[PDB]
């Protein structure tokens, strides 16, 4: 049901192309757990490609720095798009969106959501009009319709309905210890010290550091940072040596020796671990499958050297960056934690184009906030309990037409749903 | 018990500075219902400056060109101020956000909020450890804490608290109806959809009209916006005539005609009559904020529809922008009033030096202004249930100041001896 080279999260974290994956192969289910694939169908049908809906875009040309918005996908005209719609109701001419049926210019009888209206006599009393709405609110338990629609369907969809249904992706709650792992290979396991205090400075290597020696920026900004530098420094035996400035009066250097800087366990991680790739620095993949603690320190860390916090319409984490690896995979790695994403290439020693990227999420970012140390950045941890869930994304279909397309059915035990490598929650 | 010259919002709507009020004179409560003035405490004392935290502050006997900073007020060393305090417990050594107690320079003992640490034993096990937290989260229904400090207690605060330590101030529930009498008094029109016309129509007039006339933009290439104007105008008893290009091909000129710009029409006397044209010089009167709510939605759609635009992109939110100070002034507090959230910046363009950008959201408050939109992208469906219009906080910084006299009011005896400033700022007694 997907076009050839469609990147499928298999059930272990690793990507795999559709075309590549074989009976008895585990996929991502939304829920971290594994779905079994039982069949492949093949076969040649009109294709659809979906891509996000944005406002400020442009890339489809290869000419770089042209932001690839990971969320698209191509798939058949027959394959079911997971979506929702809010559940609405106007006035007590009482407007309501409800599951009904439309006939599809081929005959089929078709349900999907649909704007509903119902008047009577302003003469008869609002009598049936509270009925109504009351009897829409006792109607569900959510705000919101979840179900499906064929690609070749959705231009069935009134125009209010059509613009307020989108699909969505799931955080990644799926959890590997490659950071764990990569410590152990390292000389390990006997006293404390963990893999979000290694995050957290890597983190914040990324931020503002040294691409050649394990040597970061600090000075102030929000002060209080040092004192955690030097803490979580010493809880990985390392050394922090603070010397004069590095930035007009705003920023500092801290060597981080071991109790250097080149024959050191922290830079072997950094270009160990790929956080130092083709000169440049970039968050590895791996991380969006690892430990959810760990993803969350190391943003905080990335956070406390180069991000900018907001409260004014909800809280808000801005980094820029001119590196497209650095972008790439910090959009990845807070998609996985359930956090909301977009980027914004816009203007700027000198240099071309800067990336600003801007997260935002509730409690899943006050998750991440609470582990920073910079003054201006820590936010308290949420009051209670919560679930990152799926966050929904509006997007535009296209009619391609052509094509052989590649389809994996799970079993008719589960739920016949799984993961795309954009974490995109698509149905068999 | 604040500063002289300090506006309240009183229960008819109404404004007075605190220093004329009177016993038996009504204010504002925050559900819209009045509070009885039973009593005027008057002194001198030290004074506390409150002012919202933000890049703005602007006028104080001068231009109205910088965006002003319009929460705030000078309250006295001892008034209480109405706070919020987000509920946290962090890892899983467990620090949580607790009701606790201080005590002061002097011999008080105040009751604030305290962030705590608990921590412990190994090998246990899950037990206190996801225990104390697990509690932490039933604890409450609410996420915060709300309670009252005195001004002078303030400092008393630990940093984490402090900063994340907030005001309020509440929509405005309370309706007038100036606007539907305007036109039942007035010139030629029956109702019933007439209000939320009309409302609408002088959206879109402030948001991109000649300032002479009932001629104003709308964007071309949309169908149902201009189906929308076209039922709207005709609802008034107006004819709608389109014009090729009110703007270099995007928008096309709209002129509403009276149906068989000046002069016999509904939308020009409106204008004038109701002062969205202030001697000249376009302006959002302040009796909206105190009218009909379906109203203020409507023509905030209005604006919306004209000169606007929706993002979902982190959350629901529509910006305005204008050129003019005086609908920037009147549109943050009819948002406000509303009960969603507002952020004005300063932006740049003969050429204008500089234009206004205001910022508006509050998810289900928001989605009821959109829900009458016609524009294409402006548009988002009605909330699916009944909602409540609640209370926005704000961060604030207090200042110390200087001794002066103190003018306050006192409400019933057990009644919750809060009320509305006029800049809807949540006040104790």
């Amino acid at each position: 049901c997907f076009a050839k080279g469609t990147n499928v999260l298999m059930a272990d974290g690793s990507i795999e192309c559709i075309e590549n994956i074989e009976v008895g192969n585990k996929v991502m289910g939304k829920d971290g757990r594994p779905r079994e694939v039982i069949k492949l169908p093949r076969g040649r049908e009109t294709m659809y490609s979906v891509v996000q809906k944005s406002q400020h875009r442009a890339h489809k040309s290869d000419s770089s720095r042209e932001v690839p918005e990971l969320l698209k996908f191509t798939c058949n005209a027959t394959h079911e798009l997971v979506v929702r719609t809010p559940r609405s109701v106007r006035r007590l001419e009482v407007i309501t969106f409800e599951m009904g049926q439309k006939k599809a210019p081929d005959g089929r009888i078709v349900e999907l959501v649909k704007e509903v209206s119902k008047s009577y006599p302003i003469s008869e009393g609002p009598e049936r009009a509270n009925e109504l709405v009351e009897s829409y609110r006792k109607a569900s338990n959510k705000a919101y319709f979840e179900w499906t629609i064929e690609a070749r369907d959705l231009s069935l969809l009134g125009s209010h309905v059509r613009k307020a249904t989108y699909q969505t992706y799931a955080p990644i709650l799926y959890e590997n210890d490659h950071f764990f792992d990569y410590m152990q290979k390292s000389k390990f396991h006997l006293t404390i010290e963990g893999p979000k205090v290694l995050a957290y400075l890597l983190g914040l290597w990324i931020g503002d550091g040294l691409s050649d020696r394990a040597t970061f920026s600090v000075d102030s900004r929000d002060t209080s940072l040092m004192e955690r530098v030097t803490e979580y420094a010493e809880k990985l035996n390392l050394c922090a040596e603070y010397k004069d400035r590095k930035e007009p009066q705003v920023a500092k250097t801290v060597n981080l020796y071991s109790k250097l800087n080149t024959e050191n366990p922290l830079w072997d991680a950094i270009v160990g671990l790929g956080f130092l790739k083709d000169g440049v620095k970039n968050i590895p993949s791996f991380l969006s499958t690892d430990n959810i603690g760990t993803r969350e320190t190391f943003l905080a860390g990335l956070i406390d050297s180069d991000g900018y916090v907001t409260d004014e319409h909800g809280i808000k984490a801005t980094i820029k960056t001119i590196h497209t690896s650095v972008r790439d995979g910090l959009v990845s790695l807070a998609r996985s934690l359930g956090l909301v994403v977009s980027v914004n290439a816009e203007p700027a020693t000198k240099h071309k184009i800067s990336y600003a990227i801007y997260m935002s999420g509730g409690d899943v970012l006050l998750n991440v906030l609470s582990k920073c140390a910079g003054s201006k950045k820590f936010r308290p941890a949420p009051a209670a309990a919560f679930a990152r869930e799926c966050r929904g994304f509006y997007f535009e279909l296209q009619e391609l037409k052509e094509d052989d397309y590649y389809g994996i059915t799970l079993s008719d035990d589960s739920d016949h749903q799984f993961l795309l490598a954009n974490q995109v929650v698509v149905h068999n």
